[PDB]
């Protein structure tokens, strides 16, 4: 098999965690480098890292993609705001394994391209946001905020064909809910595409994981979750691998 991935998610600004951590082991429970390096000795197989500075932005990236590809030894993905070639090479670049892109991708679908093919399709991954609207599934920009009138189902395919190596699914509805991951967005798009699937919004419990797997997610993305201490990483793997799911142990 293949392997199931489970991914931290972490949100940055300054060089800070976003709301910190309850990891008062660390030396700063809200560095985002010792967070990181943190996890993945005790059983994430990938980071995530959303940059939210102010302009300060580009040389607050790129300080914390070389301190990070520098410490870390597991693959991670940097984003946002990251809207042209230039900011997403330089950053790729500077030792980020992948980027992130969102509403950049939308706005300008061909940047997916342009990074899949300097740095090929495992560089490139298009966070896509997606809501229920009068029965379908649309996707959003903006933090989820501005519909943009584009199906999910076709957003998928074009995606894919663009060059992206790997799709975050995110519902915009379960934001915050902590009462699964939207299985049935999930099992919608499983067969549009064959790219790798990274469920995220919604987990709450080890079980919802296991859900989202069976659902056809090839990786389950979780921040809060982890970073407030209400799953265990190690417990939540053991709890997979015993169900049967292929994960890393």
């Amino acid at each position: 098999a293949l392997a199931k991935r489970i991914d931290a998610a972490l949100i940055v600004k300054d060089g800070r965690v976003v709301e910190g951590s309850n990891f008062e082991n660390l030396r700063d429970s809200g560095d985002p480098v010792e967070l990181g390096k943190f996890y993945s000795e005790i059983g994430i197989d990938e980071l995530s890292f959303w940059d939210i500075t102010a302009v300060e932005k580009r040389k607050t990236m790129l300080e914390l993609v070389e301190k990070v590809a520098e410490q870390i030894d597991i693959p991670f993905t940097v984003g946002g705001g990251i809207h042209d070639f230039e900011t997403a090479s330089e950053l790729i670049l500077r030792g980020a394994d992948k980027v992130e892109i969102n509403t950049a991708a939308v706005e300008n679908p061909s940047l997916i391209t342009q990074i899949a093919q300097t740095f090929g399709s495992q560089a490139v991954v298009v966070y896509i946001a997606a809501k229920r609207v009068d029965g379908e599934f649309m996707v959003f920009t903006y933090s989820g905020t501005k519909n943009t009138g584009i199906l999910l189902r076709d957003w998928v395919v074009e995606v894919e064909k663009r060059g992206a190596g790997e799709i975050v699914l995110g519902s915009i509805d379960r934001l915050g809910t902590k009462s699964g991951y939207d299985t049935e967005m999930i099992r919608f798009v499983r067969p549009l595409t064959t790219l790798p699937i990274i469920a995220h919004r919604g987990a709450g419990k080890m079980e919802h994981f296991l859900e989202a797997f069976l659902a056809g997610a090839d990786a389950a993305k979780a921040d809060s979750v982890f970073h407030f201490r209400e799953i265990d990483v190690r417990e939540l793997k053991e709890y997979l691998k015993k169900h049967g799911v292929n994960v890393r142990l």
